[PDB]
């Protein structure tokens, strides 16, 4: 099985809250969203510039009714509090002419389209660090070898986008009840 395991040593619990910390303090802080490019409102998902800040506590469930995640499953991750005009918590990647983007949505999606990550053991290390895979679908099926990383756009917004470098390195915080 060989479960995620969270930042304090723990297992962690499917469908529980987590904050999404780099494992590089200097990184910056924890997962949130901002209102960018023609977005009616905050539909981008970005990553806090303060380290100081945790982000939002972001839901992590795979399809399964498991109370833990093997790591090689596929997971979907949903924001505790999204903002108002999204029409669920969850996470989707949405092509375009920069490239895939991690996005929140106006309305409800498939699982299919929300299921599409994959955390990866960041090998060298003794905290359990991970980076985020994408999983794109070939076929009907998936596969993963992209991984997500930062994109600072023009206004400073430190976008979540597939990268080629500096792959994002979180280590995953329980979030308080």
């Amino acid at each position: 099985d060989d479960d995620l395991v969270d930042a304090e040593g723990n297992l962690v619990e499917n469908g529980g809250t987590y904050y999404l910390l780099p494992h590089i303090w200097a990184h910056g802080g924890g997962i949130e969203t901002a209102k960018t490019g023609n977005e009616p409102c905050p539909l981008t998902v970005v990553r806090s510039p303060n380290e100081v800040s945790k982000g939002e506590p972001i839901r992590i469930s795979s399809q399964f009714l498991s109370l833990f995640i093997p790591r090689g499953s596929l997971v979907a991750l949903g924001f505790a509090n999204p903002p108002s005009c999204a029409a669920s918590p969850w996470m989707t990647v949405v092509d375009s002419p920069q490239g895939p983007a991690v996005k929140l949505s106006q309305q409800k999606l498939p699982e299919k389209d929300i299921l599409v990550f994959k955390f990866e053991k960041v090998s060298h290390s003794n905290i359990h660090v991970y980076k985020l895979l994408y999983c794109q679908h070939d076929e009907e099926d998936v596969k993963c070898d992209q991984y997500i990383g930062i994109h600072r756009d023009r206004n400073g917004n430190r976008r979540l986008v597939v990268t080629e470098e500096n792959p994002l390195e979180l280590v995953l915080l329980k979030a308080k009840s």
